[PDB]
């Protein structure tokens, strides 16, 4: 009883038994799948924890040992005399990866084992919070030669509020409001922008504007923090054989650094704990560059391109957004910022999904998540069917802390 | 009640039908299964049930719910099935059914077109010879010289015992597919069963690989027989570029009529084991998936290299351009002759208006979103950003096993 997946390119057929541990409820049910849907205490503390503990004892092959008994042991001693315990180092750094190996919309996970875990658990204000990022923005970015990386704040703890990082990433452009009751710069920050400057950051005026970030000790009102420039590698897009495409003046960055998600392992919560990885081509160039709702530059590409936009069977949207991602490709390349396309990522995470299924049984995966949103069918994830499940440790989002 | 929004405009809407949603689908609270293709596997007390919600929902569709012949046929088929342990439709039902059964695949994104149906009454066909013949009416009519239109033929029911009306083809219109001392397939090789089958049957096989397969019919308990379809009643197109003088020299085609031929119609508690069911094509469907899919023509590679592109590096995105191009002769070659065809864009910015509407008669729709995004340029169609709600109404297309 437990469901068999067929890929239909190949003819491959597996059964997910890591389904039947999925460790939480999602959405659906027999009457209606909510697939779709973008958003879909000590005793529970206490078996939370237990079976991360048997996980990460597992991990090492010492299962069911002296340690792994002893370390069972002082969690429930610990959670008594506290109400929470503490992870050890090693344990956070397992923690972290296998949240990442679980994430089911991430097709990035190929690579979940070779993450660069800091620990910023002593951390003490907003303004050691600033240098912790800092360092993670620079390691993870290196000249370029990007770097897995996540760098985990204190937990949730009572008594105390929570570390928040207010911005949505790290790196993201201002998004003002205008007159023509539009909006200069990025359409998704208009909320986060509005925050800066009623805390005090003198805004600009242009539509690549890097956000200052908005960092909340506990208890504390969130203060800003200004990146230095030379900290944000931004790569100014061009096009190999359409020279006009360079006048556009478009702009993206090098570090994709999520910064809002909650990092949650054994019962213990993290709501700070940014995490970077490097950019899918197409995350640039078809949703951030091309979505009606974000930049909206394709009908202006088509356009120049002398396209027929006058009628959709000319396909010109879907040539416009070629040349826009073939753009993006070229650029990165050509300032030797880390980047993959597609493909590649499709095929790498086949190879994922075969990994998986030998070392667990399976493996969380979001159909329409890991379809990449053009050519969705020219790459080998179309055809094959997937098992969304909920695994811990795990990424979760979290309500905006405003 | 489902919230539902769509994340490019930032409207919600609540999915109120969903609620009346009924033969359970695959998944589960801990695990979703929307990605699989055939979800699980494929006392007549039951078949009153049906039977009355069926006819109470057509009343409320005349208005006429409330006295009337709303009370009196809900006694017929009462009497009707105490005495014979099945009933026959009322041919009015039979069109309501046949349109609202397409009005509930969740996988169909041309449903705006659900109120215009052709419906093609053959419940009184008891030969292979005559299923034939009410075959090619059907192909004639929704051919119609290439201006196509949709239309069904409903065959007799499946009644308890005996057996069941059956097309073998999973189309009307299918290419066939020849192996060889390679293992590969000249053809298309999503039909090299029922090429198979159409050879063991007594078919003398063909040239290459746009041969047109011959339908094998089944009557009733006695064997499938082979009828060779006529070749002026199977409209092609050739297809060319409107640019790339070479592409016509690639000696592609694809036929006019997506008709399908293997599924179920269940209607009000009644099954029809062949009911064929055609509209016209969205052309991605001809371009990405049956001349592109690694395990279809598989063209995508050759294209490429008569575009002179950089099949060198994936990053080159060679695959997309190819793609786009054959796209572009697909659309181009059907409007050159004159052949109903309708583009991604066009049909998924309908589909959203069918929303729209659907959301105002019956407070939702179900809606299988990874079937009703195209397979290019995805995110670049409205239907991408729309939340979706898929569940199981009746009445309904079903899959159903195959005959062997
Ligand atoms: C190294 C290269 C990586 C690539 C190419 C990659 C790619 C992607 C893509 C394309 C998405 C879907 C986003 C969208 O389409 O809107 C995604 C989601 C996600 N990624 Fe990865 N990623 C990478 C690294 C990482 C790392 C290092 C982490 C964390 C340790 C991570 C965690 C996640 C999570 C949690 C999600 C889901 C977020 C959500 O559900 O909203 N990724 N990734
Ligand atoms: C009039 C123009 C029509 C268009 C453009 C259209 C388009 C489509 C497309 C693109 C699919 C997805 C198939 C795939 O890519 O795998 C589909 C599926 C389907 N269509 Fe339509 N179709 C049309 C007419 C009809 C008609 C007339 C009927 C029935 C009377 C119908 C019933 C269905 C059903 C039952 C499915 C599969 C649903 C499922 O598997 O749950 N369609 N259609
Ligand atoms: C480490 C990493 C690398 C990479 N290369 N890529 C990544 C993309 C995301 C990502 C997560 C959630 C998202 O979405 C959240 C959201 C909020 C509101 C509405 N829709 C969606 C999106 C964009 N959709 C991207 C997260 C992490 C990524
Ligand atoms: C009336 C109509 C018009 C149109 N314009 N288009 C249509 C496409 C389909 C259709 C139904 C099921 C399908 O799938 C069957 C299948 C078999 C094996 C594996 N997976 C899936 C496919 C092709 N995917 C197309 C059915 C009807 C269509
Ligand atoms: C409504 C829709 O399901 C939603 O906007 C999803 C669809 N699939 C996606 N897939 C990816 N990779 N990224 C996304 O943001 C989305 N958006
Ligand atoms: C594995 C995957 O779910 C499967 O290949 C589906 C996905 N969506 C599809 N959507 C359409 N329209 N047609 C298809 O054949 C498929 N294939
Ligand atoms: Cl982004
Ligand atoms: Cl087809
Ligand atoms: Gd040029
Ligand atoms: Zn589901």
């Amino acid at each position: 009883k437990f469901p068999r997946v067929k890929n239909w390119e190949v003819g491959s057929i597996t059964y997910d038994t890591l389904s039947a541990q999925a460790q939480q409820d999602g959405p659906c049910t027999p009457r209606r799948c909510l697939g779709s849907l973008v958003f879909p205490a000590p005793e529970q503390l206490l078996s939370q924890a237990r079976d991360f503990i048997n996980q990460y004892y597992s991990s090492i092959k010492r299962s069911g040992s002296q340690a792994h008994e002893q370390r069972l042991q002082e969690v429930e001693a610990e959670v008594a005399a506290t109400g929470t315990y503490q992870l050890r180092e090693s344990e956070l750094v397992f923690g972290a990866k296998q949240a990442w190996r679980n994430a089911p919309r991430c097709v990035g996970r190929i690579q979940w084992g070779k993450l660069q875990v800091f620990d910023a658990r002593d951390c003490r204000s907003a303004q050691e919070m600033f240098t912790y990022i800092c360092n993670h923005i620079k390691y993870a970015t290196n000249r370029g030669n990007l770097r897995s990386a996540i760098t985990v704040f204190p937990q949730r703890c009572p008594g105390r509020g929570d570390f928040r990082i207010w911005n949505s990433q790290l790196v993201r452009y201002a998004g003002y409001r205008q007159q023509d009751g539009s909006v200069r710069g990025d359409p998704a920050n208009v909320e986060i922008t509005e925050l800066c400057i009623q805390h005090g950051w003198t805004p600009g005026n242009g539509r690549f504007d890097v956000l200052p970030l908005l960092l909340q000790a506990p208890d504390e009102p969130p203060e800003l923090f200004l990146l230095p420039p030379e900290l944000v590698l931004e790569v100014p897009l061009e096009h190999p054989t359409l020279e006009w495409f360079a006048a556009l003046g478009l702009r993206w960055y090098a570090l994709p650094a999520v910064s809002n998600m909650l990092l949650e392992i054994g019962g213990l919560e993290f709501p700070a704990a940014p995490f970077s990885g490097w950019y899918m081509s197409t995350e640039i160039g078809t949703r951030n560059l091309c979505d009606p709702h974000r930049y909206n530059i394709l009908e202006d590409v088509a356009v120049c391109m002398d396209l027929d936009t006058r009628t959709t069977s000319s396909l010109w949207k879907d040539k416009a957004a070629v040349e826009i991602n073939v753009a993006v490709l070229h650029s990165y390349q050509l300032a030797k910022v880390t980047i993959v396309d597609h493909h590649a990522a499709t095929a790498s995470f086949m190879k994922h999904l075969e990994n998986e299924q030998k070392a667990r049984g399976g493996c969380p995966a979001d159909w329409a998540w890991i379809v990449p949103p053009i050519s969705g069918s020219l790459t080998p994830v179309f055809h094959q069917e997937m098992v969304n499940y909920f695994l811990s440790p795990a990424f979760r989002y979290q309500p905006d802390p405003w």
